[PDB]
């Protein structure tokens, strides 16, 4: 036989499949994972707590196509217990659940694939097996010590410093129950998830569990200002929103830092290179002949070199960046503008007041 | 009316004669005008054989609170005891265990209408949704020093290490109280911790509706300077099973200071349980060491023991024989319900972790 195509694929599907990532744990656990003739269960969540920005839409869009154009399935789950937990919306259950059905009219607005695609809720799916998932919490809570615990705040966006409830405790002890209790080959959350993946691993060893979750993590997308190493709603001004309109973007791309022949720390760079250029497999630079006309770089590499040499002006980088965000976003705009029960949940979620 | 407040007044007096600690007397007035039916709850990880604190002791404040109305509801903490690491976290050991404390209790005074055996585990999983959220608003309402506090209510401490499970204990113990309508917490002072964390909840949260705290004091273990009998404590315990030689060898080895009464083992058995029990202590003795006597009350007979009126030669003789005679039922019903005896059997190879 000549199945060494089979070989050939899996190693080509990993590798596709790892570009996306920032880190895994284990790479060799993925490619035995992958040779699993069968879907992989994948899994990202999401508090339910204000309005969402274009990590937690654009962003993970192009991750999960990826993966379900390669034998994944993928499940968001929609963590409205979690939000309460955590205290956002004031802990009120009803505007969170709002703010959940808010988050997959976006989603399914994205240009995802839902054929693989599943929208499960944290509250509906543990009380449909409420034995099994919390005797799982508990013999997770007697396998680690606080401290131990206490180093996972960061997955709720706490730390040490502030009071440190209980909540804090049980928190992670459930996130690391989901792993287990939705069958999840693939953890594919934000590198500031890993630490209650990484508790999962662990866990597997302690109870000689050999079916151990691979961490698959995409990294930061930086907000728009200097030093925002993370966009998110609790740094303020760092966040372009699903609901942002064109002069919106436009505004915010314009105010954003985006340091001349330099890309580190370069947000808007960062939006060309994991946003835009994974979107459309190119990056077409549409520029005045005032400044060297339209050029495609059909490779990220020879991007990063035009820019960091001072071919491509920080103005030329941020007009085409705000374009390409803008058509990006005109799907979600369209279904938000056409279907006036969406546009009537968008006005109902704006409204609310973000509580932490 | 007149008849009435002193109907409540009376029962009042009764259990609030039982407690070591009752928060607070007035709240229990309150509650008695209106309810006569209140809830009262203890509750038991199936841990191990059980001592006869567990039963003997027990039992009296049970029947004087359900003879006046009251409901006492027992709860066998399954998944308490598992979350605790107890019988090596065997769930089938535990459950073993739960239905032996129920075959104890109903042969040594709680057979009867009044009193209620609830499984933690079934009762959580008749309305999960309902306890869980209970417990998670309980975790976010206050801190991991405040929550390590209640840390003696598992038998644990600040100084060993502290794994999440002793975080979540203590919200889950306090989720029960009002998940099953307590009106009056009844445990042992060691469980105190928890019940007033249920207060301060209540307070938060403005809940009107709040429980009562009704502890009894610890029955001191067998050997000096144990002050709780308990598994943990090495050879501290008389336990319910255990055959008429068991309770006199250990009792003859207990400790019995001369003349001393407190922390005195032997004399608190005698107080505490068999004096309740027969409202008389008869002790039987040689005429040379002074002859039987009657005691009619605790005072004369905390006199004679202090003035070394009695010897603990002669103390520890006639505890053993009421000790024994208190459990004859409980004998009686291992040795004849096969049921029982094969449980028992079973529940005594098992190792306690
Ligand atoms: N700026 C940025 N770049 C890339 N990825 C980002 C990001 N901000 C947030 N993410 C990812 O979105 C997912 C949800 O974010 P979150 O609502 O803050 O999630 C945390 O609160 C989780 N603890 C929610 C949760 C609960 C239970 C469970 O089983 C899984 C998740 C995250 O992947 C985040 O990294
Ligand atoms: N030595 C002694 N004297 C008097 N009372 C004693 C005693 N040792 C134990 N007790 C009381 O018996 C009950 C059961 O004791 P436990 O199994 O050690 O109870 C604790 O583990 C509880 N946390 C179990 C529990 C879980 C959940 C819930 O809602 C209620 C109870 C106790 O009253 C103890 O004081």
């Amino acid at each position: 036989a000549q199945e060494e195509s089979k070989i050939e694929d899996v190693d080509k599907i990993l590798n596709d499949i790892l570009s996306i990532s920032s880190e895994c744990i284990q790479p060799d656990e993925l490619r035995v994972k992958l040779l699993l003739k069968r879907k992989l269960i994948c899994y990202d969540g999401f508090e339910p707590s204000g309005r969402m920005h274009i990590a937690q839409g654009l962003l993970k869009s192009i991750i999960v196509n990826k993966l379900t154009s390669n034998g994944c399935t993928f499940i968001f789950w929609i963590a409205d217990w979690f939000a309460h937990l955590n205290n956002k919306m004031s802990g009120d259950l009803k505007k969170i659940k709002k703010v959940g059905s808010y988050f997959i009219e976006v989603w399914k607005s994205c240009g995802m694939n839902m054929e693989n695609v599943q929208f499960l809720w944290a509250s509906e799916e543990i009380n449909k097996k409420p034995n099994e998932y919390w005797s799982l919490v508990l013999d997770i809570s007697r396998s680690f010590n606080i401290n131990r615990m206490k180093r996972c705040l960061k997955i709720m966006g706490r730390s040490e410093g502030e009071e440190n409830y209980c909540s804090q405790i049980l928190y992670p002890c459930m996130q690391c129950a989901d792993i287990f209790f939705l069958n999840v080959d693939i953890c594919q959350l934000g590198i500031d998830q890993r630490k209650v993946n990484m508790l999962a691993r662990e866990y597997c060893d302690i109870k000689k569990i050999k079916k151990k979750p691979v961490i698959l993590s995409h990294g930061m997308l930086p907000g728009l200002l200097e030093g925002q190493e993370k966009m998110s709603k609790s740094d303020e001004n760092s966040a372009i929103f699903m609901d942002d309109s064109e002069s919106d973007v436009n505004r915010k791309i314009k105010k954003a830092y985006c340091p001349p022949n330099v890309i580190e720390n370069n947000p808007i760079y960062a939006y060309a290179k994991s946003i835009i250029f994974p979107s459309y497999n190119e990056f077409n630079l549409v520029r005045k002949e005032k400044n060297g006309g339209d050029k495609t770089y059909y490779t990220l590499q020879e991007l990063e070199h035009d820019y960091v040499n001072g071919f491509i002006h920080p103005l030329d980088l941020k007009d085409n960046v705000a374009m390409y965000i803008n058509k990006l976003l005109q799907p979600v705009r369209d279904h938000f503008q056409n279907n006036i029960e969406a546009k009537n949940l968008l006005n109902e979620i704006k409204k609310y007041k973000v509580t932490k």
